[PDB]
């Protein structure tokens, strides 16, 4: 065991091992800037808030650590270590992850100017990697957008916080009962086409009219996305709304690449069943510069049994110090 120190920021009390110098405050939870000198690498520390307050805490604190534990990826989000300031499980009330500092997020990084075709190309290629990772363990991110992309300076891309409005998909804002994982692909295709034109795709003022923006661009449901909603409330209130056909993405995305036209199209197509998938957008030859199918690994396969059981603060907590005790650091 480690020699720990004290030191307050921000108002937030942080117990770290001394191997963890240089405490600069970032941003359920509070992440510091450090600089680990046994590797010299600059790493993100994030401290838990109140992780075992409740049942509903508990949970929450181990999904993180379980799935944090699990991804083993370039472009997405790892576990560089975890530790406690306690020595043992009744002492232990509080969890510290740390990652990557990756420096930034895609946040507000086209505001000036937009990107390049071959710019926009390194970065969507790097999404849909860590996509095709993170699908394959059978896991949603459910909310992609620009801050959950932590980028450096160099363009190098790591998914965030997997398990605004802007980037959400139709199914979702219309509140249907089945989504599939293409539901990502969708937020992906926010993202590229805004950072091909340097403006967002659907900047909705509210729910309606975020749906309004985004059904002027693909249409209104056809016949065959028609015979898969069963609700009858829910297929009037399509026809509710205004009809109008699919606009032609190349009357709308001037002057882009035709293969980027061609991708955007993939992957903004209403009906989520046509929708394509990460795997599949890897093999477009939008990415021919990048795309490499012996170098885009897939994950080991994820229990998730827990997520539909009900247990107590300390069995949480228990199973919690179970995974902190056997974690054992990348190479
Ligand atoms: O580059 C990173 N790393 C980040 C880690 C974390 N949180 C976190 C998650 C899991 C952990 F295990 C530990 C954590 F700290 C959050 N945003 C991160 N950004 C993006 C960014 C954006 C602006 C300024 C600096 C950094």
């Amino acid at each position: 065991r480690p020699t720990f120190y004290r030191q307050e920021l921000n108002k937030t009390i942080w117990e770290v091992p001394e191997r963890y110098q240089n405490l600069s405050p970032v941003g359920y939870g509070s992440v510091c800037a450090a600089f680990d000198t046994k590797t010299g690498l600059r790493v993100a520390v994030k401290k838990l808030s109140r992780p075992f307050q409740s049942i509903i805490h508990a949970k929450r604190t181990y999904r993180e650590l379980r799935l944090l534990k699990h991804m083993k990826h370039e472009n997405v989000i790892g576990l560089l270590d975890v530790f406690t300031p306690a020595r043992s499980l009744e002492e232990f009330n509080d969890v510290y992850l740390v990652t990557h500092l990756m420096g930034a997020d895609l946040n507000n990084i086209v505001k000036c100017q937009k990107l390049t075709d071959d710019h926009v190309q390194f970065l969507i290629y790097q999404i849909l990697r860590g996509l095709k990772y993170i699908h394959s363990a059978d896991i949603i991110h459910r909310d992609l957008k620009p801050s959950n992309l932590a980028v450096n300076e160099d363009s190098e891309l790591k998914i965030l916080d997997f398990g605004t409005r802007w980037y959400r998909a139709p199914e979702i804002m219309l509140n249907w009962m089945h989504y599939n994982q293409t539901v990502d692909i969708w937020s992906v295709g926010c993202i590229m086409a805004e950072l091909l034109t340097g403006r967002t795709l659907f900047p909705g003022t509210d729910h309606i009219d975020q749906l309004k923006l985004i059904l002027r661009l693909v249409g209104t449901p056809g016949a065959e996305l028609l015979k898969k909603i069963s609700s009858e409330s829910a297929r009037n209130y399509i026809q509710s709304l205004t009809q109008m056909p699919k606009m032609n993405f190349a009357n709308v995305f001037i002057g882009a690449n035709p293969l980027a036209v061609d991708l955007l199209e993939k992957m903004l197509v209403l009906d989520s069943d046509k929708r394509i998938t990460a795997a599949q957008a890897l093999a477009h030859a939008y990415f021919a510069q990048y795309h490499d199918p012996d170098d885009e690994p897939v994950a080991d396969p994820y229990d998730q049994s827990f997520e539909s059981r009900d247990l107590l603060i300390d069995e949480w907590k228990s199973l919690t110090y179970d995974e902190v005790i056997s974690f054992v650091p990348p190479p």
